[PDB]
């Protein structure tokens, strides 16, 4: 049937975008309730990036040095403050398109949708994975600070990214919707050690159990492995360990295709031993990490909101 | 920046899927002004799914045997009719949610967004491109007949695909908005056959352009092709050939990056020719042909609607 990088419909988040002005710099915002969150960085200047004093820059600014414009809708500001990194603008009108939502700090590994934004306005949506070393590997370009991750159940969303900046290395970085960075970032304009990247096995496997239910079986084999002989190779190829949680989740596609996850462990050591040879499995020549257990049980079940 | 594959924002299509029910059968249908689309197999039951006579089974119809569900608001048909293999059910209500729209009938190797809907309900967002055989490799499940494919320009939504059903090889087919097949498919559950599929050569050009301008350059090389010593390696490839209006298209990537368009058909030919190396371009291990040079060039760009 197919298995595609699939992102949630956008459409209860478009309603929340709005553009963010504090004097010459522009982003998004996002406007929850009388609450617009953004990136606090939109009161920095070319001369304060290097190292912003965000508590004295936010001291030299009024509620009318914000202007927030819902796309012609002109928001008036009556409060301001900072938590963390991001900057909440309380605003005198409550966004009458504000769905049913939650704030959630997701865990490496974890997939979400990013929309991406410029000027306030939709761009694009796609799915991407929270890496373990606490980057994304997006898309954006200049003005995309203040876009939004999230994942939809029924009719919640819950935002768990809000982007702040790209890395000299081209990756981003940027904080939960409480402006706590993920990761050890800090938002300023400097060179940043993300530190090493690792694939996330668990999704790798859920990846390969998507690949049966879809028809695509040639890299099972006549081996199985246990847990611990599988981890000295996930260590040798920089895949995060595997543990009895992992297996645990993976519980419902096992039994969904009737392949052991050790089986599926075995196969997957194989196929990081020998490579592909030249070979695809769903479409791709590389070994996917971009899908949980749970994304593609939702995929392959066609699970609504 | 990064380079994703990006689906367009698809809260203007969101407001338009409704359910349609007719008997035991249940898809999704597009509600656009006072008339709702869908498939017409939506008249079909298991008994006439082989070769199924539609006009025969839409004579025993009346208004009354067709429900339109938009969320829960229950909308009544006052009109029925078969344009080639859609369904139009005119309603006594139109879509308050209506976007400024257009029906256009895509060229193969064009790419749109494809909102995946189960029972009138949004699943997930993907891009994808009109295959050069003209089937479309997609995500869907059984109940997924009705969903649709289309393009945004600024505030005008052009649809171009209705999702009809799945081949026996795991492919997918439809139609554009007034019911006419893209390829050769019938409506009916038989063996169909789409014939060879080529890659989408302009799109692959397109795609080491945007891998440039991302800094992935180790694939430019030292040599120089002619569009005739360059289609004689597509044919071998079972890529499409090359024409002047290709170059052309691909007129502002070459002018943004300085690398002329002959210049990069001789690197795509060392690439065809001498494969990777085990190395990527843009996360992938194989040359990647759903991108055109306009999505290229509004992602780089960073458009929004
Ligand atoms: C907003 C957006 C971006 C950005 N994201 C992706 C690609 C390019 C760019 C420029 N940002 N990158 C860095 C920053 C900085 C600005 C100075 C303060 C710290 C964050 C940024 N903002
Ligand atoms: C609706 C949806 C699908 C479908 N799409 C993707 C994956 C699985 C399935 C079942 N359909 N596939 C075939 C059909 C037929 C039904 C009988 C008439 C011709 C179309 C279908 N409808």
């Amino acid at each position: 049937s197919g298995f595609r990088k699939m992102a949630f419909p956008s459409g209860k988040v478009e309603g929340c975008m709005v553009q963010v002005t504090c004097g010459t710099t522009t982003l998004n915002g996002l406007w929850l309730d009388d609450v617009v969150y953004c990136p606090r960085h939109v009161i920095c200047t070319s001369e304060d990036m290097l190292n912003p004093n965000y508590e004295d820059l936010l001291i030299r600014k009024s509620n009318h040095n914000f202007l927030v414009q819902a796309g012609n809708v002109q928001l008036r500001v009556i409060g301001h403050s900072m938590q963390n990194c991001v900057l909440k603008l309380k605003v005198d009108t409550a966004n009458p398109k504000t769905p049913k939502y939650k704030f959630v700090r997701i865990q490496p590994g974890q997939t979400f949708s990013v929309l991406a934004c410029y000027n306030g306005s939709p761009s694009g949506v796609y799915q991407c994975a929270m890496r373990p070393n606490f980057t994304i590997k997006g898309s954006f370009l200049n003005g995309s600070c203040g876009s939004v991750g999230f994942n939809i159940d029924y009719d919640c969303v819950s935002f768990c990214y809000m982007h702040h900046m790209e890395l000299p290395t081209g990756v981003h970085a940027g904080t939960d919707l409480e402006g706590n960075f993920y990761g050890p970032f800090v938002d300023r304009q400097t060179a940043q050690a993300a530190g090493t990247d690792t694939t996330i096995t668990v999704n790798v496997l859920a990846w390969l159990y998507a690949a049966v239910i879809n028809g695509d079986r040639w890299f099972l084999n006549r081996f199985t492995t246990t847990l611990n002989d599988f981890n000295l190779v996930a260590m040798k190829y920089n895949y995060e360990p595997l543990t009895q949680d992992h297996v645990d989740i993976l519980g419902p596609l096992s039994a969904q295709t009737g392949i052991a996850v050790l089986d599926m462990c075995a196969s997957l050591k194989e196929l990081l031993q020998n490579g592909m040879n030249g070979r695809t499995i769903l479409g791709s020549a590389l070994l996917e990490d971009e899908f949980t257990p749970f994304d593609v049980v939702r995929q392959c079940s066609g699970v609504t909101f």
